[PDB]
């Protein structure tokens, strides 16, 4: 969507993964959907590092709206929920230097029960955002037909344009139509929105995530090509720091999300996030490697019977991103290769440099044997740099 | 087996899960298999607190010997790995205060590949161990027939007994077998050894642990009456402090092998072991109750179609123990219902106690209405005092 915006991967937070549709705030005050719930992981966001690294957008998510429109026909936040209003919440998060997303369902009703944006209500819909002050929108499609998707989600875009405002538009388009050609034309996404959804929710779990990396590394011949500024394929939210990855399986999430030049959209509890979950965020290099201005989405280029994995991500300044990925269970593996085995230029050196731990190796030849030694379930990742 | 040993659960370290066969001394010094990784075990053991929990098993498992038996016929440890001998090991592991366990295999090789323990040297084998002051050995059943192991796993209980040195005895010949009768036959398991493997070697990632909570539980009314003082199911090693499982999944191994009067036998590096891990591993009211003197093996009560699984182990002094386990990949889940429901005497009081938070409950009445909020892939645990 060329809307000026998502040049690079969004960065952020997204309520629903963690917190999902909890509208019981008189026993879950905090972990409730409400507007303390935003202005909360605003300040987070604004107090702890993430704002200075690029995270800036605080999305609202399914569950936020009055379980039916005013009398006016206009979509209206719960009330208990939300008593100063959205525009209030948006101004809030404005003077953090930061963005606010909402949501909306193409449909009858949102995923959760709540009111549906049909058809005719697309252009007020769009509307009322940008009289609040949204700066993003990520569109559901639950209850509504193929057919009406097709004219639904076009005819949001043009709504959003007219509204004079820039808005991040998120659409969930492809996964209703099962995220593949020909039932999905990613030519005609890239045209409208600024990021979709192509496959499943993300579940709090390591088998979660392995499922959506696979899907998404064995069909890569069909989405890789359509992923760039300002149209990107969302695997979905970031889950480091809940309750189902293990270290080194987070670690593996933010490296693969990076190579899939992912949006980068945190979905945890900031509040009581652990020291190595925040860690593992706010790397500046690995944040450099997503946010990389070329765009260019990486892909799976190795899949040994060690069951070792390898990634490959090419970069601007001539670098590139490899990232060795160990799904055995059973111990640190040492995998052996030379950056010729891998497809590198012949008689070049590259200085890398692990972006987790910070080691370099200043002049590696691409004819020289090197071994990385990977956990289970864990990455080893490297940035390199042609030397000349 | 009534030899006065493992009247609780046995508790300690093993090397296989974490370790596993790594002979490479010479680039992984520290987790290679060799007589410094467990005299450093030995010292974690007696110097981070272990020792007073009651921890004092330091497991030698497959791949120690040397590739073949000495000119005599006995086995010998790999030279430049164990330089100083078995013997030695024992002695300074004795000298600490803790246990000193070995491996072998009933069959012409060990799963590894190292020298088995045909039956002509049974009797040798056990009485080369007793010699070197072995107190514990585990007997692996590869390479080796039914019918081998009908004869080698009874004729190697009458052996250890011979040598007048009292051994723990681990086998692993129902895991061979299939581990459900009418192949295996329990009741001849709990008269020959102290405890047996029933089922598949865990890896390091939550399925595993899974599959085996599965497995066990299924097959509950063929295992569990079974197991008591002196004769228990073993489940496997205690992952937590490694790759694969995330905190809540840990806290959940951890109560769900205490629900099952399962070994503790932990397989990780206690040197550089995290503080949440060794915190959870050293819960001494969870040991407690791992070590209740009367020995049942608890189950699984509930299945709710909710994804939430409940497990009671009955206890000595009248007490109880409950886990409240959750399966979901959603969000922390509110579970109601009361002890009434679980099937506790009508118009009685417990004192309850949550193993993991110390939060305690005064009086809480079979008859009320009670609400635990469980985490994905996690446990609430509660400890139950009658009251009179
Ligand atoms: C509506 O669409 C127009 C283009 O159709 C957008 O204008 C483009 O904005 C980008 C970035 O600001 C420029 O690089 C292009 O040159 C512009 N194109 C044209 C035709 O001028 C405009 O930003 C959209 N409006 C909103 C609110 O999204
Ligand atoms: C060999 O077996 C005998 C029993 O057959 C063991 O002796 C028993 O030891 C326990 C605990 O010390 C006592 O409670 C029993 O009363 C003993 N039984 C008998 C018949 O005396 C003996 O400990 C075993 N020896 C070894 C080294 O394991
Ligand atoms: C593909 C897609 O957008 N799925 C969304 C999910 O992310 C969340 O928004 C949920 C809220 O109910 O609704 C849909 O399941
Ligand atoms: C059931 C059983 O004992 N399995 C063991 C395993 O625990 C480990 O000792 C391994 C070493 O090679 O051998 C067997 O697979
Ligand atoms: C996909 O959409 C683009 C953009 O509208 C269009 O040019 C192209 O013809 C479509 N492809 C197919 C197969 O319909
Ligand atoms: C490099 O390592 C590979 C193993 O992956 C080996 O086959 C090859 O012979 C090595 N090359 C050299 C020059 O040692
Ligand atoms: C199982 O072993 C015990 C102990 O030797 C024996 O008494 C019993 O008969 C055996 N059960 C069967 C079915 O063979
Ligand atoms: C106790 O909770 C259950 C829900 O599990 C509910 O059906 C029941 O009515 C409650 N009992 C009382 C007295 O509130």
């Amino acid at each position: 969507l060329e809307n000026g915006l998502a040049r690079t991967p969004p960065m952020g937070w997204l309520a629903w993964e963690r917190f999902r549709c909890n509208v019981n705030c008189r026993e879950d005050p905090r972990q409730c959907i409400s507007e303390m719930l935003f202005m909360e992981m605003a300040d987070r966001i604004a107090e702890d590092g993430w704002r200075e690294l690029g995270y800036k957008y605080i999305n609202i998510d399914d569950c936020w709206a009055a379980k039916q429109r005013d009398a006016e026909g206009r979509l209206v936040p719960d009330p208990e929920r939300f008593p100063r209003g959205i525009k209030a919440l948006a101004d809030y998060v404005h003077a953090r230097g930061l963005k606010l997303g909402i949501y909306g369902d193409l449909g009858r009703l949102t995923c959760g029960g709540y009111p549906g944006t049909t058809l005719d209500r697309v252009e007020q819909d769009a509307q009322t955002f940008a009289e609040w002050g949204v700066d993003m929108l990520k569109l559901d499609g639950c209850y509504s037909s193929g057919k009406e998707q097709a004219q639904g989600y076009p005819q949001m875009a043009r709504a959003l344009n007219a509204t004079g405002r820039p808005i991040v538009y998120s659409c969930s388009w492809p996964a209703y139509q099962g995220g593949l050609p020909p039932k999905v034309n990613y030519t005609l996404l890239g045209e409208i929105c600024n990021l979709w959804r192509n496959y499943d929710d993300i579940q709090d779990s390591w088998d979660s995530v392995l499922s959506i990396v696979d899907w998404f590394f064995t069909n890569q011949d069909v989405l890789q090509p359509f992923a760039g500024p300002g149209h990107w394929n969302d695997p979905d939210m970031l889950i480091i720091g809940n309750f189902g990855l293990s270290y080194e399986q987070s670690r593996s999430q933010m490296a693969l999300w990076t190579i899939m030049a992912a949006p980068l959209l945190m979905s945890t509890d900031l509040r009581t996030i652990s020291p190595s979950a925040k860690k593992i965020l706010q790397n500046r290099l690995m944040i450099q490697i997503n946010q990389d201005p070329l765009g260019i989405q990486g892909r799976r280029i190795i899949k040994e019977g060690s069951h070792i994995e390898v990634f490959l991500r090419p970069l601007s300044q001539a670098a590139s991103a490899l990232v060795f990925f160990s799904r055995r269970t059973d111990m640190p593996f040492r995998y052996t290769t030379s950056l010729a085995k891998l497809g590198f230029p012949m008689g070049a050196a590259y200085e890398v440099q692990d972006v987790y731990s910070g080691k370099i190796i200043s002049g590696l030849k691409t004819g020289d044997n090197f071994t990385v030694i990977i956990n289970p379930s864990g990455v080893v990742m490297w940035y390199l740099c042609p030397k000349a």
